[PDB]
């Protein structure tokens, strides 16, 4: 089981995709909802999705079925396609998902904010860093459904440097194109969504809170979040978990005027990615950083919750952290910060001793030592 979110509001998910082509925004949205009565989401939504997660693994695609007979049906805490609660502005989180993810695999952190009052637009990245993606070709292909699937891209060590930057940059991109799209929904321009879905778009007219806007992200997201605040303003603050700071170029690392909080697993940091992420350090801009005590690269994503703790473990989806407890110290951390850079008017600085790492199971700033 993926938990449920810890905030009083109950939670609705969908999914949008518009425009329907390769270069449009596919995102999966979490909101508060009016209705808690309705069937949960489907967390892995189609078969292809498994043949790219096995693709990526290292596997044969036919382990893939295996994962998809395994998980198929594994459903997350959301109301699918329930009505959007009314009468109140939301403040609204932009996600950016790590290598070999995709748009629905950080469901424990979207449900999370979202019970707690946000709109969470966790994104599909087309830049051949998501296990498997999809589109449509046209808009003859788009009515039918017949998709095209776009799977992840493995470099040669030459391709690295030059390819991870280029992704980095469309990632960013693609963030700032779907902040405009929620923007516009929000200012009511009709959108025809690519996907047929029993949720009217039309719920969000004068929904976003639109002044308060956060960048939030994992591993290759976390990164994303980085590039995304130097190029986008519209985004107040920003939140790394566990950032793969390797795509950044050199350039970014001066440009950063929001509000930047790191919150780190202990086990998946190294000297050259600290050494990047206090680069984006300076006197006159707000920086945080926390690490969590016994955790892995994978406490922030889902699949730390798809299996018991000894397999959980095996496959380094656990930490020696109960899978909870970290992610729960990470969305409160994630919560307190938001409340003071968006400035809101919420409960959530009760938790913020721990953007101080101020916890049994924190550490303030990082364990890494640097020269
Ligand atoms: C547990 C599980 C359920 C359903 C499909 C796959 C798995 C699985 C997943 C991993 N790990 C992965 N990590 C990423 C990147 C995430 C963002 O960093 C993609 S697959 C390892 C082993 C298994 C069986
Ligand atoms: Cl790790």
């Amino acid at each position: 089981k993926i938990p449920r979110g810890n905030g009083p509001y109950s939670v609705g998910c969908t999914d949008l995709m518009f425009d329907h082509t390769n270069k449009g925004t596919f995102l999966r949205l979490y909101y508060p909802s009016q209705d808690n009565d309705r069937l949960d989401t489907l967390w892995i939504p189609n078969k292809e999705y498994f043949w790219g997660l096995s693709k990526f693994l290292g596997t044969h695609w036919l382990m893939g079925n295996i994962l998809r007979l395994l998980f198929g049906s594994m459903t997350t805490p959301a109301n699918w396609n329930s009505p959007l609660r009314p009468g109140e502005k939301y403040p609204l989180v932009v996600f950016s998902h790590g290598l070999g993810a995709f748009r629905t695999l950080y469901s424990a952190i979207g449900i999370d904010l979202a019970s707690h009052g946000f709109i969470v637009a966790a994104v599909e990245h087309r830049d051949r860093s998501a296990s498997a993606t999809y589109y449509f070709k046209d808009q003859s292909a788009a009515e039918i459904g017949d998709k095209s699937w776009l799977y992840l891209r493995t470099l040669k060590q030459e391709e690295e440097t030059h390819i991870r930057n280029e992704q980095v940059r469309q990632r960013a991109k693609e963030c700032s194109q779907a902040l405009s799209l929620i923007l516009d929904i929000d200012h009511g321009k009709p959108v025809k969504n690519a996907l047929d879905l029993k949720f009217d778009m039309e719920q969000l007219k004068d929904s976003i809170d639109r002044e308060k806007i956060a960048v939030i992200g994992h591993s290759f997201g976390g990164a994303t979040v980085i590039q995304t605040l130097s190029e986008d303003q519209r985004f107040r603050c920003g939140i790394a978990l566990d950032a793969w700071m390797f795509p950044l170029g050199d350039e970014v690392y001066s440009r950063i005027p929001q509000p930047l909080f790191f919150i780190n697993s202990e086990y998946f940091q190294y000297p050259a990615n600290i050494i990047k992420m206090k680069k984006c350090y300076s006197p006159d801009k707000e920086r945080k950083m926390i690490t969590i005590r016994g955790s892995v690269h994978q406490n922030f994503a889902d699949f730390t919750f798809a299996t018991g703790k000894i397999i959980g473990h095996m496959l380094k989806l656990k930490g020696d952290i109960d899978s909870n407890v970290a992610i729960d110290l990470s969305n409160k951390a994630s919560l307190a910060f938001l409340q003071k850079h968006l400035g809101l008017h919420k409960d959530f600085d009760q938790w913020d001793c721990l953007i101080e790492g101020d916890d049994e199971n924190l550490i303030p700033g990082t364990n890494i030592n640097t020269t």
